[PDB]
């Protein structure tokens, strides 16, 4: 676009995720000193549909983008790099003395900060997880992979039949009918909400995948995790709404972390 660069602009130094679809490595971009990461892939309008939503999205709590390369093969995105990983193994390895429950709180109003913004562009991301968000310095954390993301026409988004998701992340209206919505996105926003208060623990924890639908329409949701207040907790439950009109909206979720962060 404008946003293509030279290839030799950067230089590979190592690997830090491959892909069964394709491989992502840390580099410098020699001209500013800078560390980036760098995404490619190899035997290009999907990996490319990723490119396309990151041109337009600005906020400081999603991954920005910072050039890309895409007239000839190797194809390249390249953004800012997250230098210590994603959510869910920073949450797994951390000590609990460095992050409290403050920190935990913290995290959650930046990735409702990041949603809130998304919302109001009318973009759907799709898989919203904790594996799928990185951190920074200062625990900033940032909401990355937008390989599903899409710019919604309307208020809902219908995937191809044949088309397979995370169950445990996934909203029933899109296991059922395959509709995505900002109103997923709730609904899995309040899944990441319950691995940060877990300090990463899989969801539905000895649940056979094939009964969780199930459950869910009987009314089952998960537990209070230890530790988590009240009202983080009934957060989480307004996400879990059965009914997609009953979830809060992203502006809501925001006003509530924004509101209890200040008061800790
Ligand atoms: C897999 C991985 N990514 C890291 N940082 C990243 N920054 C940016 C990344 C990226 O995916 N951006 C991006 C997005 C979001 C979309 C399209 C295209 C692109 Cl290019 S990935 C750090 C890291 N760690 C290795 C383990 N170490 C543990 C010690 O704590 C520390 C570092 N591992
Ligand atoms: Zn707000």
């Amino acid at each position: 676009d404008k946003w293509e660069m030279e290839r030799t602009d950067i230089t590979m130094k190592h690997k830090l995720g491959g892909g069964q679809y394709g491989e992502v490595y840390v580099g410098v971009w020699k001209k500013y000193s800078l560390t980036v990461a760098v995404k490619t892939l190899k035997e290009v309008e999907e990996f490319l549909k990723e490119a396309a939503v990151m041109k337009e999205i600005k906020h400081p709590n999603l991954v920005q983008l910072l050039g890309v390369c895409t007239l000839e093969p190797p194809f390249y995105i390249v953004t800012e790099y997250m230098p210590y990983g994603n959510l869910l193994d920073y949450l797994r390895e951390c000590s609990r003395e460095e992050v409290t429950a403050v920190v935990l709180l913290y995290m959650a109003t930046q990735i409702s900060s990041a949603m809130e913004y998304l919302e109001k562009k009318n973009f759907i991301h799709r898989d919203l997880a904790a594996r799928n968000c990185l951190v920074g310095e200062n625990h900033v954390v940032k909401v990355a992979d937008f390989g599903l993301s899409r710019l919604m026409t309307g208020d809902t988004y219908t995937a191809h039949a044949g088309a397979k998701f995370p169950i445990k992340w996934t909203a029933p209206e899109s296991l059922a009918y395959n509709t995505f919505s900002i109103k997923s996105d709730v609904w899995a926003f309040g899944v990441l909400l319950w691995e940060i208060a877990t300090y990463g623990m899989s969801p539905y924890p000895g649940i056979d995948l094939s009964q969780v639908y199930d459950l869910l329409e009987k009314g089952y949701r998960m537990e209070q995790p230890e530790g988590c207040p009240p009202k983080v907790y009934e957060l989480m439950r307004a996400c879990w709404k059965w009914s997609p009109a009953d979830r809060p909206s992203f502006a809501e979720t925001h006003q509530a972390f924004e509101t209890m962060f200040h008061d800790s």
